[PDB]
DNA sequence: TTTT
């Protein structure tokens, strides 16, 4: 046989109707023995008009296809050099079905006898990439992707990647084969021949990053770390001293400061609060300190942080950056849970069998691959999504590790001495024990934004019993005789039947009833609950995204919850007193989902709060069952205060009134802490400006119109005297909304793109500084925190309503139970640093000024109102009619 | 002494 000839074929096309549109330009690019040897591209004449968003995707003008043939000429050349070559392209779909139809309707049959398709190859031979465009994924490996969205490339490009691929697939034998029987159960997509082939002109040799395989997995032995260290032989004075001379910045006495405090505390046994509002400079002093205290005869040293740009900032820029200046690197690593790095239960994994989960099996293939090459093992390197995500979750949850599987969580703990700087995540931090055991091993943690923290423990303290995890656990076992287990169970009983197995009798009759009637008791619960959503009182959330009931009756829930759970406990019986692995299986199963109710049960039984959150008001099948199975000061407490020598908590914002001691409430144990506060406020005090609108009414959910009215004229009197950025940060959905459909509408705001916080994927903020310098206006209701504002003009940002929480939000339903006074001791310090969160988010340069406009009254009205002020005290207040207002952003503007 |  001469060796295989690819077709890597790529279209453009007027549109994506298979019946409606042509196809305006055609590449292919030509591969045998993983070199490319030919190409072949042509122009496409159509007789329709191109849309102007594909014109704009494909950078293809009518004017350049005047010039070009249409298909029926090319078509009778190019079936000649592609009828005998396999055929690719990426998602091979749209380019195959396209070709087919335009060859078709030239009175031409083409029928590729090989199909590939590079979407499937490329999630195989490269699981750990984020994304698989091609244009992400090339310049993801170095191949010089060039203009994107052409014929060309996209045939050429991805062929040189279906050529690494076929390079990278040259691996260990036997495990070539894995990959072969695998394939098998993939799709009509021939890619067994493929790898088939590849196993016939296999050419063998042994390599050593792979000291062993597990089982018949093969794996990339885990590089250990080392402890590359020179003793600075000086003070951390000098060090910062001469790191900041090589990073040419500023000597921030300040910055200092905090570096000294946190190592001071950490040199002794102390646990500290320190309160900094260091602009944008902490990252440096915190790994400063931290190596400090290494080079000082220290040990491993934790960070954990709320968001995860600032660990990347220190960890892919700051470490490195000093690793030169030092001279020599402190090996870091980012520590995460148990659950979070791969064992090799993989081999479990390989040995069950899911043909129908074509997503399951490419998981396998891919996994194989990627065990080869991960260095860390994190399974969330992988971007698990959809089932299987849903699988391996399940997968993990339900392994019994044994017989001394390698887990690359133990790596972590061989090397933790070496690991003298340590990153985390406050998720992680809260973790149990049991997950987070090499804590064990690191008794020392500063944690950055801990005002965070009590709220990742309101995650992290409740237990849900959702309809889809029971429908997908039901469905692994299956409704009839022919479906996933209750098929194996038939089989079993056919064999003892016929080839006279030596089991006892197996009642497949019985357990496919009694699935069934497992199914309506399931059907009842959810259909109590929904009854319950629509009998009682709803509260939406504040981005509008699920609905919550918290005041519900919980008798006939457990009513219901104790029928299942009897019914799956008397199916288990029938298999009692057994030993084959099938049946032990379906035992495992079985007995999983009967914990999963009985939990819930237990939770209900025991007097825990509970609430139910439903997605869709017309869905029950958007139902689920949230019960509270721990308390969060109880929480933050075992797990955090109680689990390190020397606990350090910075963040910008720590104190209500002038003490810690509300962020100290949170915690059990009465524990001796110590208070420090780096202001280094510096010029941003005075750069700054508060207003306090007079002419404004009391915000009202009654009225809410002229509210809103006022807040928007404020918005046009601003954006009409000064052409710069705005933010205003909303509290109420409804109140966004509005103001952003007035905004639109109104003509001042025109050459002003308005930009609103969406549910998920909240990227507007990079729009905001994209060629909008002079015209933005950000509305937003939950990102206090989080943003930064970079404008080449003076800031505004616009606090409609002081950020108060409802009697009716989980968080409060949640702590009612664990404040004597929820208002004083959790609402009230919540709102005070949420509000100073935004006010910090308008100055972070002192080189420019800023402006923040406040409408809630009660701030001048109320009697709480000394809190609010306390943080507006470095600041300098005025409050007026808008012409005032006016008055005072010309004088900001006319500073010169 | 809170909210859509």
């Amino acid at each position: 046989m001469g060796m295989a000839t690819y077709a890597v074929v790529d279209l453009e096309t007027t549109g994506n109707q298979l019946d409606f549109d042509d196809i305006i330009q055609i590449g292919i690019t030509f591969v045998r023995n993983n070199q490319i040897i030919d190409t072949y591209h042509s122009m496409i004449r159509t007789n329709l008009e191109i849309p102007p968003f594909i014109q704009a995707l494909t950078s293809i003008e009518e004017n350049m296809l005047q010039q070009a043939p249409y298909f029926n000429q090319v078509a009778q050349e190019i079936y000649d050099k592609i009828k005998d070559c396999i055929f690719v392209a990426h998602n091979v779909d749209f380019d195959l079905n396209f070709i087919k139809k335009a060859f078709k309707d030239c009175n031409i049959q083409y029928r590729p006898k090989k199909v590939i398709d590079t979407l499937e190859i490329f999630k195989i031979a490269f699981p750990t990439d984020k994304s698989y465009q091609l244009s992400e994924l090339a310049e993801a490996h170095g191949i010089t992707l060039a203009n994107a969205h052409r014929a060309d490339e996209d045939a050429a490009t991805t062929a040189k990647l279906m050529i690494l691929a076929f390079e990278k697939f040259e691996k260990l034998p036997l495990d070539t084969l894995k990959q072969l029987y695998y394939l098998s159960k993939q799709l009509k997509y021939d890619l067994y021949d493929i790898f088939f082939e590849m196993v016939r002109q296999y050419d063998a040799k042994p390599l050593d990053k792979f000291y062993e395989k597990f089982e018949q997995i093969i794996y990339r032995k885990q590089v250990d770390f080392k402890k590359p260290t020179t003793n600075y032989n000086g003070s951390l004075k000098s060090l910062y001293r001469k790191a900041v001379d090589q990073l040419g910045l500023t000597y921030r006495p300040q910055q200092l400061y905090l570096a000294e405090t946190i190592l001071d505390q950490l040199m002794h046994s102390e646990k500290a609060m320190i309160e900094a509002s260091l602009g944008s400079g902490k990252s440096l002093a915190y790994l400063l300190a931290a190596l400090m205290y290494n080079i000082e005869t220290g040990k491993h040293v934790m960070i954990s942080t709320n968001t995860k740009l600032l660990q990347s900032q220190l960890l892919e820029k700051d470490i490195p950056a000093m690793n030169e200046a030092l001279n020599f690197k402190i090996n870091a690593l980012l520590i995460k849970s148990k659950s979070d790095y791969i064992s090799l239960g993989l081999i479990s994994q390989i040995l069950k069998d899911d043909t129908s989960n074509y997503e399951v099996n490419i998981l396998k293939m891919q996994l194989l691959i990627w065990i080869t090459e991960t260095p860390s093992g994190d399974i969330q390197e992988l971007n698990l999504k959809g089932g299987q995500k849903m699988y391996f979750d399940q997968k993990i949850e339900t392994y019994v590790p044994a017989r001394h599987d390698v887990h690359y969580y133990n790596f972590i703990k061989r090397n933790a001495q070496n690991i003298q700087i340590g990153i985390t995540n406050h998720a992680h931090l809260i973790h149990s024990d049991v997950e987070n055991s090499i804590y064990q091993l690191f008794d020392d943690c500063i944690v950055d934004e801990a005002h965070r923290l009590p709220d990742y423990a309101l995650n992290q303290v409740t237990n849900e019993l959702s309809y889809a995890d029971i429908k997908y656990q039901l469905g692994l076992i299956g409704k009839n005789e022919n479906e996933k287990l209750l098929k194996a169970i038939d089989q079993l009983e056919k064999q003892r039947i016929l080839e006279k197995l030596d089991i006892a009798p197996i009642d497949i009759f019985g357990l496919k009833a009694s699935m069934n009637e497992i199914h309506e008791l399931n059907e009842q619960l959810f259909s109590t609950i929904f009854t319950i959503i629509n009998d009682s009182d709803v509260y939406d959330d504040d981005i509008h995204r699920f609905h919550n009931v918290f005041t519900f009756e919980t008798k006939d829930i457990l009513k219901d919850l104790h029928a299942i759970i009897d019914k799956l406990n008397k199916t288990l019986e029938i298999f009692n007193g057994i030993s084959h692995k099938t049946v032990k299986s379906l035992r495992k199963q079985l007995l999983y989902l009967k914990d999963k109710f009985k939990n819930i049960e237990q939770s209900l039984k025991a007097g825990h709060t509970s609430f139910i959150s439903i997605k869709n008001l017309s869905q029950k099948s958007t139902i689920r069952l949230y019960v509270k199975d721990y308390a969060v000061k109880d929480v933050l407490t075992k797990q955090v205060l109680e689990k390190f020598k020397s606990l350090i908590f910075i963040s910008g914002t720590l104190k209500f009134n002038h003490s810690f001691e509300a962020f100290k409430q949170l915690f059990n144990k009465d524990v001796h802490f110590n208070t420090f506060e780096v202001n280094t406020s510096l010029q941003s005090a005075k750069n700054t400006s508060v207003f306090i609108p007079s002419d404004v009414a009391s915000y009202q959910y009654k009225n809410i119109d002229e509210y809103v009215a006022s807040i928007v004229s404020y918005i046009i009197e601003y954006t009409t005297i000064t052409s710069s950025k705005c933010l205003v940060l909303f509290t109420s959905y409804k109140m966004m909304h509005m103001v952003q459909d007035m905004l639109n509408e109104l003509p001042e705001f025109e050459d002003y793109v308005v930009l609103t916080q969406q549910q998920n994927q909240n990227y507007k903020i990079v729009q905001q500084f994209n060629n909008f310098d002079k015209a933005i206006l950000l509305g937003t209701s939950t990102f206090f925190e989080g943003f930064d504002f970079q404008a080449n003009g003076i800031k505004c940002v616009m606090i409609a309503k002081l950020p108060f929480m409802n009697k009716h939000n989980a968080k409060y339903w949640l702590m009612d139970s664990e404040f004597t006074s929820t208002f004083k001791e959790y609402v009230l310090p919540d709102a005070v640093t949420r509000f100073r969160q935004g006010l910090g988010r308008l100055i972070r340069n002192e080189n420019d000024r800023g402006i923040i406009v406040s409408f809630d009254d009660r701030l001048i009205n109320s009697n709480y109102k000394n809190f609010f002020e306390q943080t507006l005290e470095n600041y300098r207040q005025k409050k007026g009619d808008i012409q005032q207002f006016g008055k005072l952003l010309r004088q900001i503007q006319k500073k010169k």
